[PDB]
């Protein structure tokens, strides 16, 4: 069946570096933009939606302006990743791809996120 | 664009009774099932797939065995309605109804169970 797949079900980052979180899925022959629904979340918050072949994000989360984006170039090889610039400890948690594409799945994945003592502190308070 | 939504976000439902929880999806001339994809998930278990046409419980949580049905007559009329039969403490939190249909969008629905304080104690001592 239509089935989303992702190469790494858990990333272990940094704080302050970026990150990116790819999620698989089918392309027959030509990609059709009309019909590709991405959306990218994190624990209910959006992150991203992409249709009608653009990135919509007048309801992503306010944790996430401006440092998320879906790269677009790869959407036609079937792979909807998603990159988060100077990730943060609030970024830790679990994300889901959801993607309809004649069918529909989503998978979940996991962030954790290491960081130094100043900026557990800073985060702590 | 096309959205799902619910007329009612929040259920609060008595132990041991019945419940439909409401999913509507607009549906434009007759539905059209080859296209249809709805799923019904609990707190990340899979209550319902309906995959273009038919009912998949080949992933169905052992939770809901038996007492989850979708409701074939209202997903003609753009409502994808979830009826869980003899609700049990178990079943409150966030349900999900997702739905894709020349398009996608799902909605999260809280439901609340009041149960008295032996159904309460049993659940609390299993
Ligand atoms: C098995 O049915 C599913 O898994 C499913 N149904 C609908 C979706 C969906 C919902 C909003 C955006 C994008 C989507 F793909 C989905 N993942």
């Amino acid at each position: 069946a239509f089935t989303v797949t992702v190469p790494k079900d858990l990333y272990v980052v940094e704080y302050g570096s970026n990150m990116t979180i790819e999620c698989k899925f089918p392309v027959e022959k030509q990609l059709d933009l009309a019909a590709l629904i991405v959306y990218w979340e994190m624990e209910d918050k959006n992150i991203i939606q992409f249709v009608h072949g653009e990135e919509d994000l007048k309801t992503q989360h306010s944790s996430y302006r401006q440092r998320a984006r879906l790269l677009k170039d790869q959407l036609s090889l079937g792979n909807a990743a998603l990159q988060i610039t100077d990730v943060k400890l609030q970024d830790a948690g679990v994300y889901r791809c959801m993607i309809s594409y004649g069918g529909a799945d989503y998978k979940r994945i996991t962030v954790k996120v290491n960081a130094p003592y100043a900026a557990a502190l800073h985060h702590h308070h």
